Formats: C-alpha cells, structure tokens, sequence
C-alpha cells in the first residue's frame, strides 16, 4: 500500500495541479485544476486505486474522473485518467486520458480527445 | 439534468452490468460486474457527470473508474470509461475506456488496453 | 491468407467508403472517402496486414493511414485505423482510430481524436 | 514541406529505430525495428504525411503502420502511429499508437494496446 505515497499534491507537464487523498479501501478523492483548456479554478475529482499492489516491482494501477463543471464554468465534458503510480525518489503517476464532450449524435465521431500526462511531486 | 435518466442498472455488449446512482451535485457511485476478464462478482465504482448539460440536443458527458480489487480477486488494474449519456426511448451510454495494469518500468509500454462499450437499459 | 477476403470496397457506420487492394506481401493500398468532417472526394491510403494469420479462429491484424490532403482540401490532419479482419458470411473489419491534427506546441494537448469504426461489405 | 525534415533515421524513448523516406506527394515508406516486444530485425512500414502544412507554427500531421511479420517472426499484430512532426533544432515526431492483435471474437475486448512514442534524430 501506497496510500501515503499517492496522497498529496501532484503536478503535470502542462502545469496542472492534482490534489488527492487515497483511502485505505481504494478510494481517491480531491480536486484538479487545469492549466489549459475551458477551465478555471478547482474541480471535483473521484477515482479508485489498487490498495494491495503486486510486490514484484510493478506499479500501482489507478484512475480518476473530472467532470468540467464547477461554480465558474461548464465545459460540458469529462476527462478520465488511467495509469499507474511508481514510487521512489522520483515518484510519478504515468497516465493516458480520454476527454469526452457532450455532442449531438451527428457529431459523436469527434467527441473524444486522447492524450497522456505524467505527474510528479515537484514543479 | 439527467440524474433520474442515468441512475439505475445498465448492461453492455459483453453482458457486463453497471449499477449507478447519480447525485444532484455530479457524483456517480455504484458497482460494476464484468462478464469477461480477471473478475468476479461486484467491484466499487466512482465517477462524475455534467449535472447541467447543454439543451441543444447534445449528450451528457460522464466518466467512471473501477479498480479491479474486491474480496475475491485482485487483477492489479484499473479501467476508466469516458463517454456520454444519450436519453430517450432507447437511452444509451456510449463510452471509450482505458484499462491500465500495474507493470514494471520495462513493461510499461504494454500496460494499457483501449476499447469501447455501449450500455443500454435492456438485455 | 486473406488477400482475397480484404481486397474490395468496404463501408462503415458513418457511411464512409474504403476501397483497398491487399498485396501478397502484406501491403494495403487504395482510397478513402469520408462521409463526415473536413473532407471531400477520395484520399490516398496505405497500410499493412498480416499475410499469414493464425489458423485458430483469430482475426487478421491490419492498419492503414490517410493524410487529409487531396486536390480539393487540406485538413492538416491524419487518421490511422488499427484493427482486425474477421472473415465469413458477415465479414467485418473492426477498428479503433487516432486522428491527429497539426497544432502549435501550446495546443498539442488537444491535437488527437480517438474513435472506433466497423466496416462491412454491404450498405 | 517537410519532405527533407522527415526523411532519415529516428529513434524513440524505448530505443527503437524508425528509418523513413518522405515522398513529394505525401508518401512515407521505410523500415521499423522495435527494441521491445515480440519482434526482431526490420519490418516494412508505410504511411502518409501532410505535404503542405499550415505556415502558422503548427506541426505536420502524419501516420504510419507496421504489421509485425517479417522473415524471422510473426506476432499476428499491427501498430499504427498517429502524430505530428515538429521541426527545428530539436526536431521531433510526437505520436500516439494503437497495437491490435488478431484474436477470437471472445477475446476481441483485449485486442488493442495504446501508448505514446516520441522520436528524435539523436540517441
Ligand atoms: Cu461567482
Ligand atoms: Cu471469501
Ligand atoms: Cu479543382
Ligand atoms: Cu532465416
């Protein structure tokens, strides 16, 4: 268990800030603030992580969601990040994400962006 | 708001079952049971949805996570689904997902599966 | 070998038309015409397929690319489809695709769409 | 046009080697050698690029395919890379890829890996 390793404040290559608490039972709760896009201030996030990972050197699988509505803005979209926590001197969360926008059915083909974010504890 | 449209039991093309409650504030909570893979019985899920969607005919953006640990099994992996709810006689949730396994750093290149699930209220 | 099974005209769920020739050596060459997006008329495609698939009932892995420039339009983008051919009465090509647009480095995070197309020999 | 900027030998973060020729007309032809996976020696690749990119500082969209069959091995799979070329002192190709394996229909849900490769002209 990486409850203590995951809990805290993380930053990605875009300058976004992810603040998370890891529960003993697998929960992830916190706030996300994007440095880019149709976003301002903090948004709620929730997710899950493997609270009993393999002990063979593998990372810890996890994921979370942000719906891009808060008191300031509504971007009618949601991002999910799916990835793994890798602990140690230079801890990281390595993720791939899917960002779906609400669309009409005629536009659904162009609804979903894909990308990759790497989070560190410094910067 | 689609709190009432989303809340309930959904089934995908693989025969998996998704049971969700939508909160007024954007939360999604419930259980997932996969018909395939290294899985048995129910697993916790959490996620978020846009609680004030566009009124122009667009769908409602949402996402959720399952970490594949429960009292029965641990598949050292997490799936995130990112998609949209489309209401009406034949309501659907149309998703794309990312399934990340915990790996060593040598294996990280092969850590993540991608696919697509369509959920309906019947079958 | 599925050289004869793959070669010919295919249609997807959007009404796009894919015309391909499969070479003995693994090549795929042809034209694509999209029913959606910043596209008109035919565009060049090239790709590769497994010319000696497994004989255990598995599908035949393949992929191809279209750059969205022709004599009519330039959408400064490219799509790659990665998938498998499944032969038999109701033959199909089942794909997932990635559509990357040229962007500035500030915009690179929003450069790439993801989706899924299923091609059949009728419709 | 980036025919001269793209043509040549590129290396990714895994130590794989991509050797490509860019044609005046949008073609990409060459060989790929993976440092990882069920692969040995060189494999054929083909693809396409935007031969008349935007002049506003944007990158050049491109993609290519490798089917993992050569005279040595057959991994019954294909990878497609979709991305953009960014020119200048530290030129790069920034990609996302989809790796589909031939599967039975029961296994199709687990057929496709997703990841991201960054190619440079040194290392
Ligand atoms: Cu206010
Ligand atoms: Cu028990
Ligand atoms: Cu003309
Ligand atoms: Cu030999």
């Amino acid at each position: 268990r990486d409850e203590a390793g995951i809990t805290g404040t993380w930053y990605n290559q875009l300058g976004s800030t992810f603040i998370v608490t890891a529960g003993a039972d697998g929960a992830l709760t916190g706030t996300y603030e994007s440095a880019v896009g149709n976003a301002e201030s903090r948004y709620v996030l929730t997710g899950r992580y493997d609270s009993a990972p393999a002990t063979d050197g593998s990372g810890t699988a996890l994921g979370w969601t942000v719906a891009w509505k808060n008191n300031y803005r509504n971007a009618h979209s949601a991002t999910t990040w799916s990835g793994q926590y890798v602990g140690g001197a230079e801890a990281r969360i390595n993720t791939q994400w899917l960002l779906t926008s609400g669309t009409t059915e005629a536009n659904a083909w162009k609804s979903t962006l894909v990308g990759h974010d790497t989070f560190t504890k410094v910067k």
